């Protein structure tokens, strides 16, 4: 049952790619397709967008694109605009299984005046609406990869890997996910404990929901997934405390714990493990700082 992926010389390098292509002279990709995850509850839009890069522009799971979105730099005269950074939320071989696409999970930047509700277009987020506006053909200028922080460590392939999650958030864990039970990677086997936490608004504001529910059909002793719907229900740092004494038990055995998301979710999540540790007796101080020396401690939030 696992998809065949090509070209398997993607697994070679040894190290991740990181800036191979440069804002002074990005990458000019193509839209393949652009789709809203949402439904009509959701508070705002977020969108899928496949991109082809040709191949010209490989990754490694957890890595970042930047786009230069189009127009002058408003603060820098006759400058090109600044690089956005989006978390790939494909994996290196991309959803058509060829290496030559990567997608990413874009959440869509709107200004309300807090008053009135009134919208103003000079005050939209400029990358993340050009993202989810584009269509087939459209031309993206592409740069990277980047970042290291969030690469999936894959020297133990029966690791626990804990993946906590908010909005966008969810993007490096689609592609993990994805390397360790969609795709047929014969060189990464993994037999491990994958447990997915998401926090999204609702329920019309879930991300790839479909996807993570299979996997506990196809693989129900290798994955857990469970949900935090604030609007409905409840934080993502509700559900941990939930498992708190499995969760405690998997990071004192090993297990790598992973956040990503608007950094707005990082207080709340350690407020709550601080009062967790508490309960059982211990310091949440010394337990991270052994998670941090014992690198088991992964963080991208934004
Ligand atoms: C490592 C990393 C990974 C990321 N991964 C993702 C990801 O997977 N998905 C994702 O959606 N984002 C991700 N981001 C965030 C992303 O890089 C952008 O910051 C985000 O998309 C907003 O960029 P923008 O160009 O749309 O908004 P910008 O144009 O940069 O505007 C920033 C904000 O200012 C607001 N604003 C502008 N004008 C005004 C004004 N006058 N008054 C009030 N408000 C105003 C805009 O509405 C917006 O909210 C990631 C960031 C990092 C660093
Ligand atoms: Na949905």
């Amino acid at each position: 049952s696992k998809v065949s992926v090509a070209p398997l010389h993607l697994e070679s390098a040894k190290e991740p790619p990181l800036n191979t292509y440069k804002p002074k002279e990005p990458f000019t990709a193509t839209i393949v397709s652009v789709e809203s995850l949402v439904g009509p509850k959701a508070p705002g839009e977020t969108c899928h967008i496949v991109i082809d890069h040709g191949g010209n522009v490989p990754y490694w799971e957890g890595q970042s694109y930047g786009v230069i979105p189009p127009g002058e730099n408003p603060k820098k005269p006759g400058a090109p605009q600044n690089v956005r950074l989006y978390s790939i939320a494909s994996t290196r071989y991309g959803d058509n299984f060829d290496g030559r696409t990567g997608s990413l999970c874009v959440r869509r930047a709107v200004y309300y005046d807090p008053e009135t509700g009134k919208e103003d277009p000079s005050k939209n987020g400029v990358c993340s609406n050009f993202l989810c506006n584009s269509k087939p053909g459209d031309k993206i200028q592409l740069t990277g990869p980047s970042g290291k922080i969030m690469l999936l460590p894959e020297e133990d392939p029966n690791a626990t890997h804990i993946m906590i999650a908010t909005g966008t958030g969810v993007a490096p864990f689609r592609g993990y996910l994805r390397r360790m039970f969609m795709e047929d990677v014969p060189n990464y086997r993994f037999g491990g404990l994958a447990w997915l936490f998401l926090g999204v608004a609702n329920s019309d504001s879930l991300l790839y929901d479909e996807e993570f529910t299979s996997y506990l059909k196809q693989y129900p002793d290798n994955f857990r997934y469970d949900k935090a719907l604030s609007r409905e229900q409840m934080y993502v740092q509700d559900k941990i405390e939930e498992y708190s004494d499995e969760i405690f038990k998997l990071l004192d055995g090993g297990a790598h714990i992973y956040f990503c998301g608007l950094k707005g979710m990082m207080p709340g999540i350690q407020d709550t493990l601080k009062k967790v540790a508490e309960r059982r007796g211990e310091s949440w101080d010394q337990k991270l700082a052994q998670l941090k020396k014992n690198k088991q401690w992964h963080v991208e939030v934004y």
